[PDB]
């Protein structure tokens, strides 16, 4: 498993929270804020990148709205594909199947 | 409405079909095939970009498997965020609410 606090820093992905708040209502995202988020994702292993994003999303909602001018549905869809916009692959599960997209995050707060 | 054949060329987004097949199992995507997909998306209006993507995905499934080594769930999640990886905004509905992500495509074959 990907243990919060060691597979990835907690609070998870500080650089990616400002990215998600811009993206979820279609604002323009500066290159620097995209770059910093992706650099932070890059350091986490392929196996744990979706876990870090799940933790981040859960933290934002549990602190909280957490996402001004953003719809619930598009928020969790945007968080689930940040790793795609970074062109960072993830491994879907124990098979080693790869993808660019986090389905567990897209189904938050369940999967 | 976005009419197939006039809001966008049909078959929809030829250049994006190879992108989606690489992405949906986490393969490396060449800059040329990303570029050509985004170029095609860029020409479609903010209002019809998700419609072009829905049409493309539907065609791929209706011709068909359509996605070798890809899971159903990650396929439609990947198609829903091709517009995010291109940094192209869409309008979510009649409100004019913006986003980078197509929720109707993520819910295929329903929404």
């Amino acid at each position: 498993m990907c243990y919060p606090g060691q597979a990835f820093q907690v609070p998870a992905l500080p650089a990616c929270r400002p990215l998600l708040r811009l993206q979820c209502n279609g604002s323009q995202v500066p290159e620097a804020v995209l770059r910093d988020c992706c650099q932070q994702l890059a350091h986490i292993s392929e196996w744990c990148r979706c876990g870090a994003l799940y933790s981040m999303l859960d933290s934002m909602y549990k602190e909280h709205g957490a996402f001004p001018r953003c719809r619930r549905e598009v928020v969790k869809l945007t968080a689930a594909s940040i790793t795609a916009v970074c062109r960072l692959p993830i491994v879907v599960d124990a098979s080693g199947d790869g993808a660019y997209v986090c389905k567990d995050v897209a189904a938050y707060p369940d999967a």
